[PDB]
DNA sequence: CATGCATG
DNA sequence: CATGCATG
């Protein structure tokens, strides 16, 4: 149709119009330490006003949503301000290694990219292919395992003097790539029922939608964001690419042949 | 009924546990461009009442809706009694904090005026309450050290005070951000079901179908609804579909009482 | 920045 | 054994 219309249509499956999501049929999740595992508070690499400036945005968006809020925690871990080259534009990364080796693995049962698109039918040539914004932040971490991802920010502005953490999936822990990927299977099992004509792909947060004919995809697309937004999910409007017969899925570009 | 708990899980706190407004954005409290900080010392307790208090404050911490904070702020936090031998519950003496807190106009409906524009013609009712509302709502790390209040405990790990996370009793404007929140939140559900009747005080609604058929239905949706925005109703106190109901103190059979 | 590992 | 760099 247009994009403006897709965007008009489902609001609240887009995370520029919807808002950021929070799977709501998600229970909290509860992170497993390692038997012999013990708190461990990585102390703060100095940070010069700059790069704090370069990156208070950042944690102020998160805070004003709730998805960073204060505590007190023996465990802590850095903050570093990465910037941009050749740039003066900060994002913040947490360095959560020492909180990774002491969390137990979780066997990443994430399918290969490679299979996943070589198992589409030459039947089923219609594409429509997503991603979904801020994945992570949608699943909730339970109260007791929240004080794992703690660190330090201070801004008198915002009322924190100490320490704040995440209440939902953090970017850098190592099992938030499968742990996210089984809660999006799980909540995605009931639409792949109700759509029998449909083929879904789908790796840990990017979807691809496969249909006979484009009439078929937009229906099917129309259902998908319909169900996303409901579930709670938001996906990227500017990155979407709906209904083509050529798009771009995990690295490989799939025309009427692949890559 | 045995459905009603197994058909939805998020919409029970039963089987949901504790509530968030999810189209909530954990709020800012505006206080009066007056307003100072005010500091009242914690009245000493009897060991015994530290007691029946203590696993309240453990709960709360627990769920995170307690957290340690160092504030300018501070309010007492009374012991409670009960019939009972050891029945403590805490109440904070929030007053000095609400007369520093800009007010904000009543929206609330008065009690009565509400259940008297109800047509004769939806008489299948289901009655539900909303388990723990004000929690449902979220406080902005900002506005925290309003409600700040002492608790020195070696045991849990506190050298001071504790402050909510969430919407707290006793603040004077909880009843009516909360009613607004979920007027807003269920609007949506008001517009795609005209036939059905929906009246909200606070955390109290009545759902008015004008058949049993309607009112399944009608409730059906209406807990999903709650469920995928994030509140939670009590199972326990639900009345559901039946003509004979008791709502805001009111006993409606065929025949207001 | 800190640094874990595949890599020669 | 030494080290480039992807990733926290």
């Amino acid at each position: 149709g247009s994009h403006m219309t897709w965007l008009s249509d489902f609001p609240q499956a887009w995370a520029e119009t919807g808002g950021m999501g929070l799977a709501v049929r998600q229970a909290p999740l509860i992170i497993p330490l390692k038997a012999t595992s013990t708190p461990v508070s990585i102390k703060q690499y100095p940070m010069s006003q700059e790069a704090r400036l370069g990156i208070k945005p950042h944690i102020q968006r998160l805070l004003d949503q709730g998805i960073l809020v204060p505590c007190q925690s023996p465990w802590n871990t850095p903050l570093l301000p990465v910037k941009k080259p050749g740039t003066n534009d900060y994002r913040p990364v947490q360095d959560l290694r020492e909180v990774n080796k002491r969390v137990e693995d979780i066997h990443p049962t994430v399918p290969n990219p490679y299979n996943l698109l070589s198992g589409l039918p030459p039947s089923h040539q219609w594409y429509t292919v997503l991603d979904l914004k801020d994945a992570f932040f949608c699943l909730r971490l339970h109260p007791t395992s929240q004080p794992l991802f703690a660190f330090e920010w201070r801004d008198p502005e915002m009322g924190i003097s100490g320490q704040l953490t995440w209440t939902r999936l953090p970017q850098g822990f190592k099992n938030s790539p499968t742990l996210f990927d089984e809660a999006l299977h799980r909540d995605l099992a009931d639409f792949r029922i109700q759509h029998p004509d449909l083929i879904l792909l789908q790796y840990v947060d990017d979807l691809l939608l496969a249909a006979t004919s484009e009439l078929d995809c937009q229906q099917g697309t129309r259902a998908l964001l319909q169900t996303l937004g409901n579930l709670g999910y938001r996906a990227s409007a500017k990155k979407a690419q709906i209904c083509q017969k050529q798009v771009k899925y995990l690295g490989y570009l799939l025309k009427e042949g692949q890559r």
